[PDB]
């Protein structure tokens, strides 16, 4: 029938990865699309992101711009893709989104116009571009689960993680991501040029406690919130 | 009935913005899509164009993907726009585009990557984002009217338009985007990831004698061209 679209979204290692390819197990009508800038992190959009990720970690302020452009394309396609391609012959189809066009716009790119890593000229023609890009649309929204996490938390999960790169991240950083998730998908405070997201149904889960074999209760209140859809 | 779509292809100051105007004027069933650049050189886009200009003036290599990317857009916007608001009443209509979204990337871009304005990585991005774009399309073409200009006419021509930035444009750069309007337009050398330009039709019209006041022959070769499509 019609295919729900659910975004899984989280600061930086709350367990939206782990959340997500539990989820994919435990139903054939249940289908997963991956963060594209998550991947790249793990061709030729694998080989440019490779390259976008390594820019950045020298000069934000170089390449915010053309990686939150190219990152947000890349969800875009992969969403679409997910949307057009599986979950037809299912009775209740059910796509799970690792992070949405919206967490890319109002978190990430936001996050780099606020720390001067674009110029307001970059964030207008961003601004512009995600307004536009995204009615060329079929990817709304029917639901979010936040996972909410404490800063502390996902500093000790960027550390198990142990990417490299990452072991750099601040605490404070990681409390600016926080505070813009609880504006935008607890208090509701957030404003956005996207109408339908102001009574887009959230459910808030604190997966503060590790969850990876036992996870049961969080499905649980998946279940009850997609049966609510 | 079904408008037909002809690009106005041209090298800097060859008289497509002078052509165009003229056409506009000759028939209700004729319009104009004038090329965003071309504005923003003379309003949100419009104070975007402007900032971008001029950051291209200062430093090509760290604006040329942001540019060409936002200019590509804009075209497919404007374009857009015109094929859903204008000619509905018309029996015969007609829009005239100055420039396409082949010449942002077979001339400019490619131009900016060639001149190493933009890094490998910025050049795929952009193919990769302009090849998607372009599908998520009814801008296809029915025909190509090629304004053929010396790059001495060119030259003289932007002397004559007497814009201050454009003073400095040496011989040697025209004659680059001559050499590509000739493989492309011409001796149809160029290949594309667009199948069916390879089937367009091309009128090409010398316009090295000044036109202003003398057009009629040029635009007797438009009206037979017209009627071929
Ligand atoms: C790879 C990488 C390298 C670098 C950075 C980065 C580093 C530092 C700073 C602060 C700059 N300061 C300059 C001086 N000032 C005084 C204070 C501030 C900002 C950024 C960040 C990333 N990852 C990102 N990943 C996303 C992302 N992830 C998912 C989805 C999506 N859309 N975006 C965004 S940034
Ligand atoms: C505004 C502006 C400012 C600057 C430039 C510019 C200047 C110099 C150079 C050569 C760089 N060199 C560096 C060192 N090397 C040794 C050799 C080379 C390249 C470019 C050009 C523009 N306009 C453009 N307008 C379009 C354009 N017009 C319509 C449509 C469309 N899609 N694009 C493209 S560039
Ligand atoms: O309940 C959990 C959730 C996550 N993790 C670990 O914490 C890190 C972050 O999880 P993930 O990569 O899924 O986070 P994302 O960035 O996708 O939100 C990984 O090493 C996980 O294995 C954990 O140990 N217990
Ligand atoms: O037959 C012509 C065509 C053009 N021009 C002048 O040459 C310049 C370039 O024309 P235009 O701006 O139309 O060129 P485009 O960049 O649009 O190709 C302008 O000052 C025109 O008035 C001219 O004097 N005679
Ligand atoms: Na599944
Ligand atoms: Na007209």
């Amino acid at each position: 029938t019609r295919i729900k679209k659910i975004s899984i979204e989280g600061n930086i290692a709350a367990g939206k990865s782990t959340f997500v390819n539990i989820l994919k197990q435990l139903s054939e009508d249940w289908e997963v699309v991956p963060e594209p800038v998550a991947r790249w992190s793990n061709t030729m959009e694998q080989k440019n992101g490779g390259n976008v990720l390594q820019m950045m970690y020298e000069k934000p302020e170089r390449w915010s711009f053309t990686f939150q452009t190219y990152a947000c394309l890349s969800r875009i396609r992969a969403q679409l893709a997910s949307l057009n391609g599986k979950l037809k012959d299912a009775e209740k189809p059910v796509l799970f989104f690792e992070r949405s066009v919206y967490s890319d716009r109002y978190i990430f790119a936001s996050n780099l116009y606020e720390s001067e890593s674009m110029n307001e000229t970059e964030w207008t023609i961003y601004q512009d571009w995600h307004d536009w890009m995204n009615n060329q649309q079929s990817l709304e929204l029917d639901g979010i689960i936040y996972l909410q996490a404490t800063p502390e938390t996902c500093l000790h999960r960027i550390y198990l993680r142990g990417r490299n790169e990452e072991q750099g991240i601040p605490l404070e950083y990681l409390e600016k991501l926080h505070y813009k998730h609880e504006s935008w998908l607890l208090h509701r405070t957030l404003k956005t040029n996207f109408d339908y997201l102001q009574e887009v149904p959230i459910l808030t889960l604190d997966v503060n406690e590790d969850f990876k074999d036992k996870y049961e209760s969080l499905v649980e209140k998946v279940k009850e919130f997609l049966s609510t859809l």
